[PDB]
């Protein structure tokens, strides 16, 4: 066919019951993952193509990064918490890839600040037991599909995405090959 199993995606062995529609991992420790954010663009690519009332869920991930790992999933649950995702993502990812000024949790609460998230804003959420539920439902998520790497997407807990096996020699071709993929997948 035009979209085989083992080659624009993989079928888990072990499908996941209740799982988000499109579930994407990643995290800012990632370089393909910076990739898939500051110069693909994937998520929003997806997002523009993806059949009415399916919702998009994307998670950040522990092992990479070791304990400053940790605190950027927990930071990421704030950033889900306040809805602040569009305003951190970027800087998140500047500050431990680029200028690698973020060395510290007080590090990534800096950039919430001058994100203008307020001090006593921040630290509450971080604090609060909302955002520790948050942190547990990206853990059990991970967990749920064993997943070894980042980035990685999963459509209705059955499919995951093989960019591999794509051409990218054109960058706009393979993000859009990628979206028509999670559509078709949808769709299936």
């Amino acid at each position: 066919a035009q979209y085989e199993d083992g080659k624009q995606y993989t079928t888990l062995e072990k499908p996941v019951a209740g799982a988000p529609q499109v579930l994407e991992f990643f995290s800012f420790f990632c370089p393909h993952c910076y990739q898939f954010e500051e110069v693909l663009h994937i998520s929003d690519n997806v997002k523009k193509k993806l059949p009415e009332g399916v919702k998009m869920t994307k998670y950040h991930v522990n092992f990479m990064g070791g304990d400053l790992g940790k605190d950027l999933t927990q930071a990421w649950a704030v950033a889900m918490a306040l809805g602040v995702e569009d305003k951190v993502t970027v800087p998140l990812f500047e500050g431990v890839q680029k200028t690698q000024t973020i060395r510290s949790a007080s590090d990534i609460r800096d950039v919430f600040i001058n994100a203008g998230i307020k001090g006593e804003e921040y630290d509450a959420a971080w604090n609060s037991f909302v955002v520790k539920s948050l942190v547990a439902q990206q853990e059990k998520a991970a967990a749920d599909v064993q997943l070894r790497g980042v980035p990685a997407m999963f459509v209705n807990g059955k499919y995951q995405l093989n960019p591999q096996g794509m051409d990218t020699s054109n960058m706009d071709v393979f993000v859009q090959q990628y979206a028509d993929t999670v559509k078709y997948l949808s769709e299936k």
